[PDB]
């Protein structure tokens, strides 16, 4: 079909002009011809564009792993929304789009087949200020300190002030901001590592008796006293941020067969992309992270995909992430705790984590399983039908005849539930919204945080992905009713072909969170992980717990660098069917197995050099 141009709506490439009333006006011819039955193409003549918070949507919106029931930050503001609508696909050509103050870069609700391709996106001043320290003299007590051209300051002798550009209809300022920031986080330019230190201690911020400006976009900073930290500081980058998720990076909540290709993210304000009940995501040759021409060190506010609760297929394919201040990618749901039973077909459950309620997370029609939170294992024959929800509707509305309270939701099952179910004892989860996972040839270097976190119980392929400098555990599958209350269990959990490497912690390692282990029945059932190779300094490669019909074949360990502690490479805690079989394990490595609350009939390492309770080290 037809291909509408934002040219003609105001839209001037290269021109500094607040190109979202333009957008809207663009979106609405958009939808009318779609709406005709038509394929609308949105484009955008390639070049620069901006766009402003000012003149942008207005969406009441409560969003999965943000801020939850907060009043002061449930009205966002999206830059390019696509709401109810259909075949509509949004082609900025290679420009680069650069927003404005704190808003939602873009969204799309209650849309089917729409598609976002090609274009980069930024921010014009930084929510998170990233101060490199390039020299410190321990001598007369001063410091030096990069501060990138993007960050806009102001000296007042001893203390700093930040600031926003302002806004062009009112000649106000977006943000202000002063000294220390909340949050801080450490990568270090030189050696290339996210080694995170005490988030709440800066050490630029301290006894600070005085700033002065070398010129050249540098800074001099005076000091009282100075101590261990502060000297070693030399050349690393202390990106500053606050921990308020204010805004979605992009929202996808309630799309159905959404895809986002060839997106640069130089830069997100609030959160990652965070889809929230979507059929199918797919996400092809992206890029997460900023460039060495930049002198920016995090395209990360937190998180960059997030898919709490979605169907269908998620897809990662061909894309790269780079130093995050959270992980990744994180596929997930979230668990709601039974808090009331107002019959045998009648409860009431509550959102009982602070940074995730708000929205509706079950549908007329769905499928909840139930959960006992002990050993996180699911209540037997507990499977049932939703045929009513009085709960909000994630615009701060009611949904059926309301719940009363944006943490809390009242569902009706087909028949009565099962009778071991008690109020605060078992977790619900909504098992229709369980996405299919296929994560392959992506790249993820630097994070201090996990590699990908995947916990869903339909398929589960992570193939052929490189993972370098994973500071933390390389992917972690969890499952947990106790603390962050995100769904679900695992059942055909595929590893293959992947290669880490550069690994400050595990590299693999599943670990519900349930505090009563069972050696009798297990919480995630089947894996196999194979043609997998791993890099190792006396680390963990396999960190097992709670598994069944697990497989480690066909891989290879290598030690990274070119008697003595490390630990051995296989931990597994209350595990069954394990089974060991063609591996290649190092000279020097520790091949080796432990076991907890778990016995060793449990292994079959007859086709495996590892050996079961052993260092195994192996020789030359
Ligand atoms: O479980 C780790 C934790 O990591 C981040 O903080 C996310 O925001 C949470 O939703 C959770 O995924």
């Amino acid at each position: 079909g037809d291909v509408v141009s934002v040219a003609d709506y105001g839209a001037a490439a290269d021109s500094g002009e607040d190109s979202a009333p333009a957008i809207i006006k663009a979106v609405d011819k958009a939808k009318e011809l779609a709406a005709e039955g038509k394929n609308v193409t949105i484009a955008f003549p390639k070049g620069r564009y901006d766009i402003y918070p000012d003149k942008a949507e207005r969406r009441t919106l409560y969003v999965s792993n943000t801020v939850g029931t907060n009043s002061s930050y449930k009205d966002k503001k999206i830059g390019i929304l696509l709401e109810d609508t259909k075949n509509i696909t949004v082609d900025g050509q290679g420009s680069d789009f650069v927003f404005h103050g704190k808003m939602t870069t873009f969204a799309a609700i209650n849309s089917r087949n729409v598609t976002f391709k090609n274009f980069s996106v930024d921010f014009q001043v930084p929510t998170v200020i990233d101060l490199t320290v390039e020299k410190v003299d321990a001598g007369a007590k001063t410091a030096t300190v990069y501060v990138p051209e993007e960050y806009n300051y102001r000296l007042s002798g001893s203390n700093i002030e930040w600031y926003s550009d302002s806004s062009p209809y009112t000649g106000a300022t977006y943000w202000t901001a002063s000294n220390a920031l909340p949050y801080v986080q450490l990568y270090d330019t030189k050696t290339g590592l996210t080694v995170r230190g005490d988030v709440w201690t800066n050490p630029i911020f301290q006894n600070v008796t005085g700033i002065t400006d070398a010129g050249n976009h540098r800074l001099v900073f005076s000091y009282s006293s100075m101590s261990d930290k502060l000297a070693n500081a030399t050349g690393i980058s202390y990106q500053m941020r606050q921990t308020t998720r204010d805004h979605p990076g992009v929202f996808l909540w309630k799309d159905k067969d959404v895809t986002l290709k060839g997106i640069d993210f130089r830069f997100l304000h609030g959160f990652g992309v965070v889809g929230q009940s979507t059929d199918t995501i797919t996400m092809d040759g992206l890029h997460f992270g900023t460039g060495e021409g930049t002198g920016r060190s995090t395209a990360g506010y937190a998180d960059f995909v997030q898919m709490s609760g979605c169907k269908g297929v998620i897809t990662v394919a061909n894309s790269s992430f780079s130093n995050p201040h959270d992980d990744p990618i994180n596929v997930h749901g979230t668990f709601l705790q039974v808090v009331e039973k107002i019959s045998d077909t009648k409860i009431k459950v509550r959102y009982m984590h602070n940074e995730t309620a708000g929205f509706p997370s079950f549908f007329v029609g769905d499928q909840v399983e139930f959960m006992t939170k002990g050993d996180m294992l699911p209540v037997s024959d507990s499977v049932r039908t939703v045929t009513a929800v009085d709960g909000p509707d994630g615009q701060g509305g009611d949904m059926g005849a309301g719940s009363g309270s944006l943490t809390d939701i009242v569902l009706t099952l087909d028949s009565a539930i099962p009778s071991a179910v008690a109020v605060n004892s078992h977790v619900v989860e909504n098992i229709t919204y369980t996405p299919e996972v296929n994560i392959h040839d992506n790249v993820f270097k630097e994070t201090p945080t996990r590699g990908i976190l995947v916990t869903t119980r339909k398929k589960v392929t992570i193939e052929n992905n490189l993972f370098d400098g994973m500071g933390m555990a390389g992917i972690y599958i969890s499952n947990d009713a106790q603390s962050w209350y995100e769904s679900g269990p695992t059942r055909d959990v595929t590893i293959r072909g992947n290669t880490f490497r550069r690994s400050g912690s595990d590299a693999i390692l599943v670990e519900p969170t349930n505090p009563t282990v069972s050696t009798t029945d297990t919480v995630h059932k089947n894996m196999t992980i194979e043609g997998n190779t791993f890099y190792v300094n006396g680390n963990r490669v396999l960190n097992a717990k709670s598994v069944s019909d697990l497989t480690f074949r066909d891989n290879k360990i290598y030690r990274e660098n070119p008697q003595v502690s490390g630990s051995r490479l296989f931990r597994l805690n209350g595990c069954k069917q394990v089974v060991f079989g063609g591996n290649t394990y190092d000279v020097g490595v520790k091949a080796g197995i432990d076991l907890a609350n778990m016995g060793a009939s449990e292994v079959n390492v007859s086709d495996d050099s590892a050996k079961v309770g052993a260092d195994g080290l192996v020789p030359l």
